[PDB]
This record gives structure tokens, sequence and C-alpha cells, in this order.
């Protein structure tokens, strides 16, 4: 019996493809190439920094990842362009079904929370901009723990804040690596696989695999 | 004053491009595509498994990564092909200058060791096959620590086995992420950048950047 739901932010509720536009507007033609690398370095820097115990918040990791991407592509990223592209993450667009689904889940009397790598500021900005702030009971950031996902200390944070046991909290994630972690932690996991990717080969299998949040609403 | 040198194995002393051949022989035309993904999942699985505290040796991680790669490309990887491709890693070919350089470093009275993610069996096979076994004082595997690089517990292992303080051990690595870790640990680091890549954006900078081991020999 689930009483709450924890959602990953970037790539699950909000689409990061929105960034490719701003990237191509700054570096015409290469927008897709920049965004692709940026996304990869962003994740890599959070994983590697947590392992070396050298933490910096998501915004710093994002700035560092962009600086590496441009330097790696030979692109001259000036100060203002840097700030501009990085500000794009504060205006992501929610996936089409996201807004209506959040309302229905909430209406069913479910506790809804966000467990993201983003800083408390980032998370706030993104959800408020999309005007979805009111539909969330908790907006959790990994920041207080000074470590990123998939470190169990991050997941534990969701269990504490919601005041429920992990077995009554559903974990919804688009990244198969994130779902693997939460599954290892003990959260019953729902994987949102819209693009038909395959799960990671790290010993885990989600409890549910759906194509969008729509299937989640109908799970209740 | 350096008294010993720790070397990363896969990609630093021995070339993993040797695998692309066996891959293309099994799946003609797609050999490069398979190898590329395989290498990436291999590293990802070691990082993610260490973070979830769900360790399996390098050989297992390698088998799992190949199984994901083929399933992800739509390729039918049968049991025998699986074993065959995986056995390729036990026969990698050392970079051209590697053999002669190892002899000169050793001749200079330097303690030489290998600190690799590979299993004790893997490491042994690879170096013995190339006939370089005798040029190494220690062949260290992360296995005993039950965790992979860049976890500091892995690096500490090199400092203990060589019986020297980290400041007298030179760390030679081709992967900029590996060099970042060893640099954080305290090892004076030499990065072997043959293909002109850029260093990672994780706060570190190697002490030396060279194009091959040749420059290392001339460093003494």
């Amino acid at each position: 019996y689930i009483k709450g739901i924890a959602f990953d932010l970037y790539g699950t509720l909000f689409d990061v493809h929105s960034v490719v536009g701003r990237c191509d507007e700054a570096f015409p033609g290469r927008g897709r190439e920049i965004s692709a690398l940026w996304r990869q370095k962003q994740l890599e820097y959070t994983w590697l920094r947590s392992l070396m115990n050298r933490y910096v918040n998501f915004q710093q990791a994002t700035e560092d990842a962009l600086r590496f991407t441009c330097r790696h592509l030979g692109l001259d990223l000036d100060a203002r362009t840097r700030s501009t592209l990085c500000d794009a993450y504060l205006r992501l667009a929610p996936f089409s079904e996201v807004p209506d689904s959040l309302r229905e889940l909430k209406r069913r009397g479910l506790k809804l929370a966000i467990l993201s790598n983003g800083s408390p500021q980032s998370i706030d900005a993104v959800v408020s901009h999309a005007g979805l702030r009111d539909g969330f009971d908790h907006l959790l950031s990994v920041d207080p723990v000074q470590v990123y996902k998939p470190d169990n200390r991050v997941y534990e944070l969701a269990e504490q804040a919601l005041g429920l046991d992990r077995s009554a909290i559903l974990f919804v994630a688009s990244n198969a690596w994130d779902a693997t972690g939460a599954r290892y932690f003990g959260f019953p996991t729902c994987w949102i696989n819209r693009t038909g990717n395959v799960f990671e080969e790290m010993g885990q299998t989600p409890d549910w695999e759906v194509t969008s949040l729509r299937a989640v609403v109908e799970l209740f």
C-alpha cells in the first residue's frame, strides 16, 4: 500500500531537450552535439565527485560540465553565454502529460515529493516556473547530504522527509541507473521508459515499466 | 624523489582497440560500435556497482556489459560468442613503446607495479601473454578491496604494497578520471595523452601530461 511517491526531476517530469534549442541559438548547428555532451559530463561529474568526496552543488557541476563541453568542441564559450545556457535549466518544460497526472495523483490523496540532484534553488525555480509548485508536498535536494545519487544517503533523505517507510513510497524515475539505486534501497520502483531504452545491467529490474505518467495514475 | 611507479593497465600499457577486431569478426561491420559501447558500460558498471555497494569482479562486469551492449544493438549474442569476445581482454596488445620503456624504467632501479580494476587472473593473463610479467614487482587488483576506482581505498592499496609513501610513487594513467582520483589521493600524477583529449573538469590537473611512456623514461 503506497502512501507517497518520489519523483526524479530532470528527465522524468521535466524535459531537458528544451536546452538543445538555447544551445543551437548560441552555437547554430551544433546545439544537439553540445547538449548531448553536456548532459553526459553533468552526470559523470556528480558520480566522480561523490566518489572522490569532493562535492559542489548541481549548479556548479552544470557550469563545469558546460566549460568542458565547449573546450572539448573547440567552441569559445564567453562569460555571458555560459550564464545564459546554464539558466536554461531553470526553465525546462514538463512532459505533456505531467501536469494533469500530478493533479490526479494528488487528488487521490497521495503524498508527492521530488528527490533531485538539483540544488534547492534549481528545483524550486523549475517547478515554480512551470507553475507546479503547489502540487508537491516536498521538494528534496541532495545538497544537505553533500553527495549525489545513487548514494543510499540520498534515497534515505526521501524516506525521512515523507515520514513513511520505503515500502510505502513509490519511486518514479526515467533514468535506469537511478531506478537501480532506489530499487537497491528498497523503494518499489516504477521506470518511465518513453523512448524504449533497455534497463541497465546492474542486477536490478524495476517493479513496473511504463511509457509515461499516465500509466502511473492508472496504477492507482 | 620517486622510488616507484604505479600503472593503470587497460588503455595505458595495453591497447583495448585490439577488441574491435574480434568484435567485427563476430558481428561484421559493427565491431567498432560494439566495442565503443562495451567499453563505456564496463566503466559505468564498475562506478555504479561501487556506489550501490554491490560488487562483482571485472570479468563479471565485462560479461554483463557485453550482454547489455548486444541486447541494446539488437544483436543475438550466443553463449560461445560471449565467452569468445570476453576472452579477447586476456590478449590485449601493449602499445608499441611500452615494452622497451618498462625495461629502461626498471633498469633505472624503479619499483614498477600495476594498479588495475581487472581481476588478479585478468591482469596476470594480459601481462604474461605479452611476456612482460618479469618487469613488474607487483600486480595489484582492486578485488581484495571489493570496490573499484576512483575509490581511495583502491589507491591506498598501491601505497601499502609498494611500501613507499604516496609522494614517492608516480601514478601513470591514460584515463583522466583515474588520474583525477590518484591526484586527489596524493600521488604525483603523469597523464599519458596520446590522442590529444582534454582533462576532466573535476578540479584536478595532472603534474605531467605526456604523449607516451617515452616521455616518462626521459623524466628520469
